[PDB]
C-alpha cells in the first residue's frame, strides 16, 4: 500500500540549521512522519525541540559550527550512539550576504561558500560513510534555491554556492547510488522567513510548504529519484 | 500531521492509458492512496480494473481514441456523472515512432504529436474547466521524458512532443494557478514497459540506479503530485530516472 | 586566421520569414557577411530585397505557405537550381495566437504548431537531404523563444511549439552532425519587433533585429563548427535575472 | 557591415592560463582577430608569445598564481599601464582533482574551488572595476564545463566549481549589463587536451565517449577560437549571462 511508502516510522534524520523557519519546518515535518531527529545548530532550537518532543519523537540537540569540517565525524558518531543509525540527512544550515558584486568582500565570499557548499559536501561525505557502514542505504536532501537557476543580484557567493549545490547533488547521486543512497535537493521559492506578482501561486511560500516534499524525498516513495532538484516555488520558475 | 497530506481518500483521478505499464502503476498507486479511478483507454484495462476494485475502490472504464479532441468533453461529463467530481488528471496516453530523421514520414509526425502533445493540452483544458466549475482546485500530472531534456535519435516527433509537454506544463501552471490548479509533470527515465521492448547494457551502465525503472517507481511520485503534500510545487517537471540526468 | 571563419562569401542562405523585423535582420546580416539569399515568404519581401541587392548580393524570392510541407522539396529544388547549392537554412517563419488557455481554440493550436514546429522539422529535413547530397556539410538555425524556457500566458501552442523547437534541434544535431551539419537555435528575448519587463532585462533595452545579425552569421559560419544541438539566448540577460 | 562587428582591432584581452591547450587556442584566436594579449600564467608561455607576436600583435606576459586574489589588482594595473585599457577577460585558469567522493580530501576541495570559482569571481570583479572606470563596457568570458550540467564522478570540487561558474555568470550579467559589460561562458565539451589525456589513453573509455559525441570527434583548442572571438566582440552585444556549449553535440545526445 503506497501510503506506507511515505511513513518514516523508525527513521533517524539529521537536520542542520533547524532552530527556525525552513529547517524547523522540515525537522517538524520529518518528525510528524515518524522520524527521531538529530539537530545541529549554532542557536539552541528550543521551540523546535518542544514541537518535536510534543509529537512523541526524540530530539538530540547538538551545538556546532557546521563550517568546521573536522567537527563533522563526531556529530555523526554521537547521533549513531544515541539512535543506533542515521538514515536521512538534510543540509539546511546556510547563510546569505548581500553586497554589490563590484564591492563584494572576500569575507562575504568565504563565509557563505564555507557553509553553503563546502560544509554541505563534507557533511554529506561524513554521513555517506555511515550509510555505507550500515549497509541499508540512505537519503540526503540538499537545499538549493531559485538562485541555482537564475543569477539574482548582490549575492554572488550565495548564487555560486547554490548553483554548486545543484551540481554536486548530481555527482553524489552518480557516485553513491551503488551504495543505495539517494541524493536530491529541494529548491524553495521566495518564502516568508528571515516578487509576489511573479509567483503564480499568488503567495509567499512557508516552512509548512517544505514538509511534504522533504518527507517525500526522505522516504521509499522517491527511491527512483536521484540527483535531482525539485522546485517548491509556487510556479516561480514557470512564469 | 504531514502523513495526512498524502492521503487521497474521497478523490477521483482520471488516468489516460492505464491498461498496462506506467499508467497502470499510477492508477493503482492513486487507488491505494484512496482514489476512485476513471480510465480512458484503447483496450479494456481488465487487470487494472481488478486490482483497483480489489482495494475497495471504484473504476469507471471509458473507451476512446484520446487523439479525438472533440470527444474529450463527453469523457469528462461521463466522469462527473457516476462520481460527482474529478480532482486529478494524469495525461499518460502516448505513443512513439522510430524512423531515421532524414526519412521521417508525415504520418509518424502527426500521429505522435496528435496524442503526445495536442491531446494533452486539450484534455487538460477540458478537465481544467471542470475544476473551475467545481471550485475546489485540482491536480494535473503530465508525463514528460528524458527526451524533454535530451534529443535522442530516430524519434523527432516524440522529442518534439515531450519537450512541448515540459513547456505547456509551465504555461498551464502560470495561467491556472489562480484557479487553485497545480500542473506538474513526471519525466520517467528508462522504464521496463512495452515502449522500450547489448544496446541495452550500454544504457543500463549509464543509469546510476543500475536497473530499469518500473511502474512501481511512479506510484510514490504520482500520489505526491496528486496530493496536498505538493501544493507549492507548480509548473515543474520531476525526473524519476534512477539518476539518468545526473550522470 | 579566425576572422576568415566568419566570412560567408560564396554561401547561399535560405531564410523563411524575412520580409520584416527579426527575419529581415537575419537575412541582411547574412548578406552583409557574403551570403546570397533565398527568401520564402507569404508576400514579396520588397524592402529586404532592396537592401540585400544594394549590398551586391543576389536574392531569390520564393512565395509560399511554409506550413504546406508537400511544397518544400520544390522550394529547395528552386534554390539549388538558381545558385547550384544551398548551405544555410534559417527557420524563422512563425506565428503567434493569443487567447486564454481555458478558451484556446483548436484552430489557434493547429495554425501555430503547423508552422512553428511541424514545418520547421520538415523544412529542415528537406534541406538536410540536399546538404547530404552536396557533401560539404551545412547549417540549420532554428528560432526558439524565452517561452522555450518559461511558460508565458495565453499562448499554449506558441510555448509548445517553441519548447519543441529546442528539443528537435538537439535530435537533428544528434543524427546529422556526423555529416558536418550543425543544427542550432537562437532564442531572441524581448525584441522591438512595458517598464515591468525592461526592469527585468539586465541590458535595460529591447533587442533589435541588428542584435541577431552577429549571432546568425556566427552560427552560419565555420567559427561555430563545434557547436551543435544548442540554443543560444540573445536576450539582454533575461534568462539570467 | 556585420563582419566589422567581429573585428577586435585595437582591443586588449587578458587571458589566464594560456600557455597550452584551450587557453592558448583562445589567446591565439583573439590575437588573430586583432587583440593585443595579456597572459597570466605560472610559467612563461613561450609558444603562445611566439605565435601571438608572429601575427604582429603585442603580448604582455605576467607570471602569477591566480588563486591569490590579493594580487589581481596589480595584474590589471600592469595591463592598463602597458596598453591604456583592458577590454576582454577570459577566466580560463583552472585545475581538476580526481579522487573518490567518499575519500575526497579537503585539499582537493580547496585547491580546486579557490582557482575555479573563487578566483574567477574576484578577477572578474577586478576587471569589471576597470571596465566601469573606462566607461566603454567590456567582455568577460568564463569557462564552464559539461560538469556545469551533468554530475560526473570523482571530481566533486570540479563539478561544484563549474556549476558555480554558470551561476555567477548569470549574476554578474544581472548587475553589470547596464554598463555595457557582457559576462558569458563557454562550456567546452570533451576536448583533446591534458585534462582528457588519461581518458584518451584508455581505448575502451575513449570510444565510449567519442561514440556519444554527435560530431564524431573530440574538441580541439581551435574550436574555441571562433566562439571566444564572438563573445569578445560587438557581434554578441545582446548576449549576456549565458553559457554556450562548444561540445560537438554532447549535451544534445
Ligand atoms: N521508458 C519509458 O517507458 C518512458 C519514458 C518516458 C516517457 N514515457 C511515456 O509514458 C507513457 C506510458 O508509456 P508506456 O511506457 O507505459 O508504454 P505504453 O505504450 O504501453 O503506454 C502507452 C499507453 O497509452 C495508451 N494509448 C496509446 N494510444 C492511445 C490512444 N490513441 N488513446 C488512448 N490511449 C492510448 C496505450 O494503450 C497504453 O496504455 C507514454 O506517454 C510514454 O511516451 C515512457
Amino acid at each position: 500500500m503506497i501510503l506506507n511508502s511515505f511513513d518514516l516510522q523508525g527513521k533517524v534524520a539529521l537536520i542542520t540549521g533547524c532552530d527556525t523557519g525552513l529547517g524547523q519546518g522540515m525537522a517538524i515535518g520529518l518528525a510528524q512522519a515518524g522520524c527521531d531527529i538529530v539537530g545541529v545548530n549554532i542557536v539552541e532550537p528550543k521551540d523546535t525541540i518542544e514541537k518535536v518532543t510534543a509529537l512523541g519523537r526524540r530530539f538530540l540537540s547538538l551545538t556546532a559550527d557546521m563550517s568546521n569540517v573536522s567537527g563533522h565525524a563526531e556529530l555523526v558518531e554521537k547521533a549513531v550512539a544515541e539512535f543506533g543509525h542515521v538514515d536521512i540527512l538534510v543540509n539546511n544550515a546556510g547563510i546569505i550576504r548581500r553586497e554589490d558584486a563590484i564591492e563584494f568582500s572576500e569575507k562575504n565570499w568565504d563565509d557563505v561558500m564555507n557553509l553553503n557548499i563546502k560544509s554541505v559536501f563534507f557533511m554529506s561525505q561524513t554521513v555517506a560513510r555511515q550509510f555505507i557502514k550500515q549497509g541499508k542505504g540512505g537519503k540526503i536532501i540538499n537545499i538549493a534555491s531559485m538562485l541555482s537557476f537564475q543569477g539574482g543580484i548582490r549575492v554572488p557567493s550565495y548564487t555560486a554556492s547554490k548553483s554548486a549545490v545543484m551540481g554536486v547533488t548530481r555527482l553524489m547521486a552518480n557516485e553513491w547510488a551503488k551504495h543505495g543512497i539517494n541524493v536530491n535537493a529541494i529548491a524553495p521559492g521566495y518564502m516568508a522567513t528571515n516578487i509576489l506578482d511573479r509567483i503564480p501561486a499568488g503567495r509567499w511560500g512557508l516552512p509548512q510548504d517544505l514538509m511534504g516534499p522533504s518527507v517525500f524525498l526522505a522516504s521509499s516513495a522517491s527511491d527512483y529519484i536521484n540527483g535531482y532538484t525539485i522546485a517548491v516555488d509556487g510556479g516561480w520558475l514557470a512564469r
